[PDB]
Parts: structure tokens; C-alpha cells; sequence
């Protein structure tokens, strides 16, 4: 009876394996557009992922994720919020059943059609492991995805799908360049949070941009032909696999632009 996404072990059910699901800084949380301070202190963003490395893609019971080589220093976030380098490991989506739910964040209480997470590590902390035991071990870059036009450079993770529909598969994914899932704007909301699925770790600096990117209906309804179950086990679709917004509590939310 492990952690997942429904009534008998979705995210109310948490906090009984894993009681900082009650904690001071849980993600997500809704955003609200007009509490959120400009603070002119805030850099742009640096995202350099021409060097980035993809290996591998791998459906893990909850989501899909497309993993990178962090053996060196070839895919970076810096500048933003931040304090030094954090290093991209990987990238996974968060998506609904339906077009109007699947974002874990929301603006204003909108829900989009899915959330996109580049997940970070401090290099500081040498790797991901101990990185995700200080407060500020990651940073997940949030991208929302809207259903309009097709996101060209998404369609090699959409047809790859198919291949790992199930728990636990994972098929080779190399040469994927993830500046292809970036928005236009790199205007910015920031705050101190957590990993959204368990252990729900206090160990992130979100950056949540603000410009959603568009997918098309046709690929979003991919990503929900994939299953949260096992080879030859009942077929669950791997849908709603988001986490509802979490109390703000004590946090500010600050925003990179006016
Ligand atoms: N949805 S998200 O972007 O917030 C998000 C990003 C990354 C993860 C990482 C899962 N991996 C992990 O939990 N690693 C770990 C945990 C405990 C020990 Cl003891 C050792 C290793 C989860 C959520
Ligand atoms: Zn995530």
C-alpha cells in the first residue's frame, strides 16, 4: 500500500507516511498574481542547457522521467534567486485528466493542463542524494503547458511514450534538447518550497515562469495513454498524477518583473 494518486493513497493520504506533508514549506501552492512582490533584486535567469545530456527515459509509477548525464557541468541553472550552480538531472510533467486540471502550481487559482519540472541539484553538495537534505539542496525550474498549438521540439518525448507505457520500463533518449520545452520569457515567480511527491522534502527554490508553453490537445492525450501500473496489471491511466496547492503559511512569493 505505497504512495500514488487516488482515493486510497493520494496526496490527503500522505501525511501518514511522511509527516512533513504538514510542514512550513510544502509545494505547490497557488500563486496570487497581485500579492506577489517585483523585487528588483532578482537576476535574470541563466539557463544553459546547450551542453545538456540526455540517457534515458524512464516511466516510474507516477510519472515519466527523462533523465540527464550530471556527471559534469554540462546543463546549469544559476543566476535568478539563486545562490551558485545546480546542476539538471532530470525533467518529468505533471498532467490531468481533462484539459482544465494537471498543474500542480496554479496562478490565481487557474489550474493548467500540465506542469513541466527541470529539476536542479546544488553542486555545492556534490550530489542529488545529500543535495535534497539542505534547504537549499534544488531547484525546480516550473513551466505550465497550455492545449493550443503543438510544441515542436516535445514530439521526440511524445513518440517515445508508447515504448514505456508501463511501470518500471525505460528506453535509451539521448541527443534530447530540452531548450526546445523553454518559453519565449524567462520572467519569473520564486519562493521556498518542497518536492511535490513523496518524501515531500523542504529542499527546493522554486522558479515558476510566468509564460505557460502550448502543447497540442493530440500530444497531452498521449501522455495519457501512458499507465501508473506494471506490465500485465490491471491498466490504470496515468492521469491526475498532481499534487493540490499547499498553504503558503509564513512565504513570500516574489516575481522578476513588474
Ligand atoms: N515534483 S518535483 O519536481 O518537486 C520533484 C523533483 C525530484 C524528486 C526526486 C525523487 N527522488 C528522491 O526523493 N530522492 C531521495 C529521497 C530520499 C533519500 Cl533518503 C534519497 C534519495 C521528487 C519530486
Ligand atoms: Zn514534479
Amino acid at each position: 500500500h505505497h504512495w500514488g494518486y487516488g482515493k486510497h493513497n493520494g496526496p490527503e493520504h500522505w501525511h501518514k507516511d511522511f509527516p512533513i506533508a504538514k510542514g512550513e514549506r510544502q509545494s505547490p501552492v497557488d500563486i496570487d498574481t497581485h500579492t506577489a512582490k517585483y523585487d528588483p533584486s532578482l537576476k535574470p535567469l541563466s539557463v544553459s542547457y546547450d551542453q545538456a545530456t540526455s540517457l534515458r527515459i524512464l516511466n516510474n509509477g507516477h510519472a515519466f522521467n527523462v533523465e540527464f548525464d550530471d556527471s559534469q557541468d554540462k546543463a546549469v541553472l544559476k543566476g535568478g534567486p539563486l545562490d551558485g550552480t545546480y546542476r539538471l538531472i532530470q525533467f518529468h510533467f505533471h498532467w490531468g485528466s481533462l484539459d482544465g486540471q494537471g498543474s500542480e502550481h496554479t496562478v490565481d487559482k487557474k489550474k493548467y493542463a500540465a506542469e513541466l519540472h527541470l529539476v536542479h541539484w546544488n553542486t555545492k553538495y556534490g550530489d542529488f542524494g545529500k543535495a535534497v537534505q539542505q534547504p537549499d539542496g534544488l531547484a525546480v525550474l516550473g513551466i505550465f503547458l497550455k492545449v493550443g498549438s503543438a510544441k515542436p521540439g516535445l514530439q521526440k518525448v511524445v513518440d517515445v511514450l508508447d515504448s514505456i507505457k508501463t511501470k518500471g520500463k525505460s528506453a535509451d533518449f539521448t541527443n534530447f534538447d530540452p531548450r526546445g520545452l523553454l518559453p519565449e520569457s524567462l520572467d519569473y515567480w520564486t519562493y521556498p518550497g518542497s518536492l511535490t511527491t513523496p518524501p515531500l522534502l523542504e529542499c527546493v527554490t522554486w522558479i515558476v515562469l510566468k509564460e505557460p508553453i502550448s502543447v497540442s490537445s493530440e500530444q497531452v492525450l498521449k501522455f495519457r495513454k501512458l499507465n501508473f501500473n506494471g506490465e500485465g496489471e490491471p491498466e490504470e491511466l496515468m492521469v491526475d498524477n498532481w499534487r493540490p496547492a499547499q498553504p503558503l503559511k509564513n512565504r513570500q512569493i516574489k516575481a522578476s518583473f513588474k
